[PDB]
């Protein structure tokens, strides 16, 4: 398991 946060800013 990996790659578990995404910060998006738009």
């Amino acid at each position: 398991w990996n790659s578990n946060v995404h910060s998006y800013r738009f």
